[PDB]
């Protein structure tokens, strides 16, 4: 019972980081496919991210603090980043490569790590800010990256490429008002019994 996950609690969402990434073959229905995975891996929580650029779960333990109805940060900044693009090389256009490190309210960071637009396996963490910046830096070392998204204080880092950006700008709206998509939502994966 490691207890790891802390939930981020904005306004009155309350998200995870620290989800474990696995890209899907794409031969099968994603979703059970997924299960099967989540079976071999250990997991019992998943939530599935898949668009035109994706096809992909997020898994997670209850057994390490995370829970049904926890919504994926990572699925909500993916997304995101998805619908807008970044802008780098000189155009805004779709940027399958992208790292990022975002302030959360309660003083601790979020970390990103995307490629091709999926998430890299260990590519959604939270914890201090200097170890989110720490992250990041060693991740960036590997090049291939399009652009880097996030805190506007990261301007001082003097990435190649930057893209100034706070989660509260990301999160979709009913007006003034953040909505939730259920789809973020952790779920139970369903086991038959033995
Ligand atoms: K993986
Ligand atoms: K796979
Ligand atoms: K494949
Ligand atoms: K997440
Ligand atoms: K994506």
């Amino acid at each position: 019972y490691t207890m790891s996950a802390q939930v981020i609690q904005i306004g009155r969402q309350r998200f995870v980081g620290g989800l474990f990434w696995q890209s899907l073959s794409r031969r099968n229905e994603l979703r059970a496919e997924a299960v099967e995975l989540a079976k071999k891996l250990k997991f019992d929580l998943m939530v599935l991210r898949i668009d035109r650029g994706v096809a992909a779960a997020g898994y997670a333990n209850t057994r390490d603090g995370f829970a049904p109805g926890h919504l994926s940060l990572g699925a909500m900044v993916s997304r995101a980043i998805a619908l807008e693009g970044a802008f780098y090389n000189g155009r805004r256009q779709p940027a399958p490569n992208w790292l990022g490190a975002f302030a959360l309210p309660d003083g601790r960071w979020a970390y990103f790590a995307v490629r091709d637009h999926a998430f890299m396996p260990n590519g959604d963490w939270v914890g201090s800010r200097e170890e989110a910046l720490e992250r990041l830096h060693t991740d960036y070392a590997w090049g291939g990256w399009n652009v880097v998204i996030g805190e506007p204080e990261l301007e001082r880092q003097g990435f190649q490429n930057f893209q100034p950006k706070r989660l509260d700008d990301l999160l979709p709206r009913r007006g003034g008002r953040p909505r939730t998509e259920r789809w973020w939502a952790l779920r139970p994966v369903e086991r038959r019994l033995s």
